[PDB]
């Protein structure tokens, strides 16, 4: 299954997993401090990921940067 | 399944999931504020995605921008 | 399954689903206003899509533009 | 899933015709397009060949081709 | 399955379906007039396709042109 | 399944299908006259194809040309 | 046949953390790398996201990324 | 399944099919005269192909010529 | 399944297999002397590989070098 | 499965098939004379192939040449 | 499965198969003299291959060369 790379460019970046299925809510929030890298798959439980905070993001479609709050 | 990357370029962008199946209605609207990124798949429940508001969007077919 | 990206270049664009199966009819018309984007799959229920109105469209085969009357 | 064709009508009354899959061949559906309208259509359980009549711009996995009307 | 694109470059082009199976014969002859485009798959019933008449043909292997007479 | 494109460069080109299975014999010869095009698959019944006569041939491995005597 | 990440520690004490697959998300394992060591780790039935903490050079299918201490 | 293209550059080229399985023998030899093309798959019955005689051959790996 | 190529650039390189499953520990350490090459898959038993010592490594993602 | 192309550059080249399974022995040696070409698959019975003698070899990984004793 | 090409650049090269499974031991050592080429798969019985001696090696990842003691 696909995965997303997220590198925190500041402290407190929040990588939020949203529930697969008929209902949509977050099920997990993973906090990243500056410089930490999370490599996360889509899964049986996670069908959408949201990033809040300043982060450098790689996906199969190229690079994208989130900008915090 | 494929996924779409949506970066909100203003506050209040809405990423709306349309229901898979014989009926078509909005089942969920994810609101993004300026700068937030959402990476969303097509799924058993979502067969079409609508973006309303200013956003930078990446799919397998390239980049496209919605305008509010 | 494949998908189409449609960006409305004017108000009142219609993205119309045609029914899969021995019967062919419109089962849904999604109305888009200027600047809105719709990313739509082929599915069990939809085996052809028709765009009416001015829109920028991306498929696996590249870009194409529909023009309104 | 299956391949699809993009058809952009370059004049009014373009006619996209779906031919029956199976041992017999006849049209089962005719979808008329006005100028500027786009139809994106798959091959399916019911449609194993597609004919285009009228002036249109067509994209497939093999590239671009243009039909020209009678 | 794969498919062939055939554009008739004169009237009365024949796109002919040969039967899949232990026996080989024509099961259908589609007649195309000048300018008409046919996009045709290999199928359960059709394992070979013959083009007679002047036509521009695209397959996965590139372009080829039939010539009538 | 793969397919071969064959364009007859003279009259009476023969595209011959050889039987899939423990035995190897000709099961069908398709005659092409100059300018006709045959697009033929490998199948449940056909596991090798022989061309005799002058013809332009395209496969996944590129172009080749048969020559008659 | 899953995807994998390559992690080369650029300083002592780098942590490569596996997060559990499923409805529950927690760290299940932390592999400590010292400077110069390389770990090549797959996504698995038990690991659906990987966090890197500490200075490291990382390779995925999406290209290179660096974690910062 | 993959296939090989063989164009005979002289008369009497032999394309030979070797048996798949625990045993290896020739089950079929197809004779090609000059200019004839044979496009042949690997199969349930044929797991190796031998070309004897001068021929132009194309595979997924490129061109090669027998002598 | 993917595989890694490891060429020992000094004696005593260790290519270590980590156990697939809920639990994680090293189950094997293959020792390589200078100039030897090991080509190793991921497998039912091995879901992560650690290289310790100076080595030239090739994967589907390109080259990387471990250092002593 | 994949296959290897072997062209003998001298007489008496040997293409040897090693047995798939817990045991490893030669089960078949195909002798090639100069100029002959053998296109051989990996199979249920053959999991490794050894070439002895001067030959030009093509695989999916490129060209290699074996050199006679 | 993937395979490795090994060309011995000196006499006495050893291509060693390591056992697939919870235990890891050498099950077979194929000895190659100078110029011989071995093309070997990963298999049900072999999940890791070791090359000892001077040899030119091709894999899907490119060329690598082993150097003898
Ligand atoms: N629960 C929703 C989550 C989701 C995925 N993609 C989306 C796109 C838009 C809105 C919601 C979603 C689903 O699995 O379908
Ligand atoms: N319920 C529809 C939603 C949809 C997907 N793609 C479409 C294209 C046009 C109209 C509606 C749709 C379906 O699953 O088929
Ligand atoms: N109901 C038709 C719809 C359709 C798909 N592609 C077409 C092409 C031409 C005409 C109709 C169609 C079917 O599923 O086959
Ligand atoms: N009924 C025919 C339609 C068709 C598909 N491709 C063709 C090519 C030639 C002629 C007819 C066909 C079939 O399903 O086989
Ligand atoms: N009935 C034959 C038709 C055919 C397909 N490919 C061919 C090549 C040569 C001759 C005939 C054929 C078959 O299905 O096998
Ligand atoms: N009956 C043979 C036909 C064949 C296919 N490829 C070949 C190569 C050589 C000789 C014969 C063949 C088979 O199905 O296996
Ligand atoms: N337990 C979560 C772990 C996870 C994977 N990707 C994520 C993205 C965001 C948050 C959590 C996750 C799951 O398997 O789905
Ligand atoms: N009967 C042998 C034929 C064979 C295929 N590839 C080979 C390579 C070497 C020697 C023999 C073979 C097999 O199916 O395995
Ligand atoms: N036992 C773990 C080993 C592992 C694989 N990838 C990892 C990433 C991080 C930590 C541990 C691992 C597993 O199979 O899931
Ligand atoms: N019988 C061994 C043959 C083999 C394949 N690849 C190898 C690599 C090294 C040594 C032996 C082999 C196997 O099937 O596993
Ligand atoms: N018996 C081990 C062999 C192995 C494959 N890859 C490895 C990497 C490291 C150590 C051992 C291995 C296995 O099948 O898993
Ligand atoms: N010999 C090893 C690995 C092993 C072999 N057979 C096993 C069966 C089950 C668990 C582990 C093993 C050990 O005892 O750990």
């Amino acid at each position: 299954s696909d995965f997303v790379v997220i590198k925190a460019l500041e402290d407190g970046v929040n990588v939020i997993g949203l529930t697969r299925g008929a209902d949509t809510r977050f099920h997990h929030s993973e906090k990243l401090d500056k410089g930490e890298v999370l490599i996360a798959q889509f899964t049986e439980h996670t069908s959408a990921i949201k990033v809040r905070g300043k982060a450098y993001i790689q996906t199969r479609h190229g690079v994208i940067e989130s900008e915090g709050k």
